[PDB]
């Protein structure tokens, strides 16, 4: 029930890359990852998977480069010490081509407007989009955000 990974065109080993903050590492590790992990999906993680002798944007970039769709756990701990890296990245390489399936935006907590700087041009441009998966407040919606975000990693991509 879950993507062969093998019989892709690429040579990709992991099914998703979860890109957090070490802040918001209890809900990833105690919601994202078993509900991920239990149903077959190979995780490139940010804090294991990463090689020594190597960069932090190496690391990650080896990440997204093996994974068949990367996922960004959006939160003010996310912005705050996380998105430089690709705010950074972004503004030199475009491997994300804009509207494509690549990309997974997970709304954690809601990020207000000041905490956002005004050059993190990126994420403003991304979150503009309104395609990403909230995680609701109400338990019984629960159910509903674990189906969309298997699919959103389990789902064909965009010619890109």
């Amino acid at each position: 029930s879950n993507i062969p990974l093998e019989e892709l065109q690429r040579n990709l080993q992991f099914h998703a890359f979860i890109s957090y903050s070490g802040h918001d590492s209890f809900w990833v590790k105690n919601e994202l990852l078993p509900n991920l992990e239990k149903e077959g999906m190979q995780i490139c993680l940010h804090e294991r998977n990463f090689v020594p002798g190597k960069s932090i944007v190496e690391n990650i970039i080896t990440c997204i480069e093996k994974s068949y769709k990367s996922i960004f756990v959006l939160s003010p701990n996310f912005v705050q010490s996380e998105w430089c890296h690709y705010e950074l990245y972004f503004a030199h390489h475009n491997l994300f081509h804009e509207g494509s399936n690549s990309l997974i935006l997970i709304l954690l907590e809601p990020i207000p407007q000041y905490s956002i700087p005004s050059s993190y041009h990126k994420l403003k441009s991304l979150m503009a989009r309104r395609t990403y998966l909230e995680w609701p407040k109400e338990k019984s919606k629960r159910g509903l955000f674990w189906a969309n975000l298997r699919a959103a990693i389990n789902i064909k991509l965009t010619e890109q």
